[PDB]
C-alpha cells in the first residue's frame, strides 16, 4: 500500500507519495506522456488502499477506485466509512470487511453534496500538509459535522493531487503553511473528465480538441483550453479518465 506520513515530511517526500500514488493506478497506454487510467476492472482489481498517518501517529487507510481515482471510502481503527453512493456500496464488498463496525456517511461523495453538509465551499478550505493533518485528525476520530470538510481536504490531498502536478505542487510547496485554493484549482477539479476526454480526442485530431474546455486562470479570468498545447494544460494533468469510463 502507497502511504504518507507527516512525521518529518518534506515537500519532496509529498512528491514521492502522489508520484506512488500515480503508479499504483493501473494503465495499458499513455497519451502525451499521461498515464490513461483503466475503462473497467474486476471487482478484485478495482480498488487500492492508501495509508495516511498524522503527527500524532493516527493512521487512516483510504480505498480507491484506481479506474477513475475517486475515494469509496475509509477506514480508522476497526470502523469503516462508506459514501452514500452505489460505487462505494460496491466497494464495501471488498475493502475493509475486517472493519467490524460499519458506517454509511450522510452524503455522497461529489463536491457539492460535501460543500452542502460542510456548510462551505473548498475555496474558503485550507490545504497544505497542516491542514491534511487535521483532517487526519478529524476523519481518524469521526467528528461527524466536521467530516464532510475533512474529506474534501483529504480528497483534493490524494485524487486531485494524483490528477494535477499543480495541484501536488501546492500543496507539498510550504510543508508548514497552508493556502486558500484558487478558482484555478477548482476549475482543474471540476473539469477533469472534460479535459481527459478532450486530450484523448486530441490524440486522433491533429492535437484539437472537439469541444473546447473553459478553465480560470491564476488571474481568475476565464479561457478557452481547445487544443494540447493552449495553457500548457498537458504539462499539469497527470492522470486520464477513460473515454469509456465517463
Amino acid at each position: 500500500d502507497v502511504s504518507f506520513r507527516l512525521s518529518g515530511a518534506t515537500s519532496s517526500s509529498y512528491g514521492v507519495f502522489i508520484s506512488n500514488l500515480r503508479k499504483a493506478l493501473p494503465n495499458e497506454r499513455k497519451l502525451y506522456d499521461i498515464p490513461l487510467l483503466r475503462s473497467s476492472l474486476p471487482g478484485s482489481q478495482r480498488y487500492a488502499l492508501i495509508h495516511l498517518t498524522n503527527y500524532a501517529d493516527e493512521t487512516i487507510s483510504v480505498a480507491i477506485d484506481v479506474t477513475n481515482v475517486y475515494i469509496m471510502g475509509y477506514r480508522a481503527g476497526d470502523t469503516s466509512y462508506f459514501f452514500n453512493e452505489a460505487s462505494a456500496t460496491e466497494a464495501a464488498k471488498y475493502v475493509f470487511k475486517d472493519a467490524m463496525r460499519k458506517v454509511t456517511l450522510p452524503y455522497s461523495g461529489n463536491y457539492e453534496r460535501l460543500q452542502t453538509a460542510a456548510g462551505k465551499i473548498r475555496e474558503n478550505i485550507p490545504l497544505g500538509l497542516p491542514a491534511l493533518d487535521s483532517a487526519i485528525t478529524t476523519l481518524f476520530y469521526y467528528n461527524a459535522n466536521s467530516a464532510a470538510s475533512a474529506l474534501m481536504v483529504l480528497i483534493q490531498s490524494t485524487s486531485e493531487a494524483a490528477r494535477y502536478k499543480f495541484i501536488e505542487q501546492q500543496i507539498g510547496k510550504r510543508v508548514d503553511k497552508t493556502f486558500l485554493p484558487s478558482l484555478a484549482i477548482i476549475s482543474l477539479e471540476n473539469s477533469w473528465s472534460a479535459l481527459s476526454k478532450q486530450i484523448q480526442i486530441a490524440s486522433t485530431n491533429n492535437g484539437q480538441f472537439e469541444s473546447p474546455v473553459v478553465l480560470i486562470n491564476a488571474q481568475n479570468q476565464r479561457v478557452t483550453i481547445t487544443n494540447v498545447d493552449a495553457g500548457k494544460v498537458t504539462s499539469d494533468i497527470a492522470l486520464l479518465l477513460n473515454r469509456n469510463n465517463m
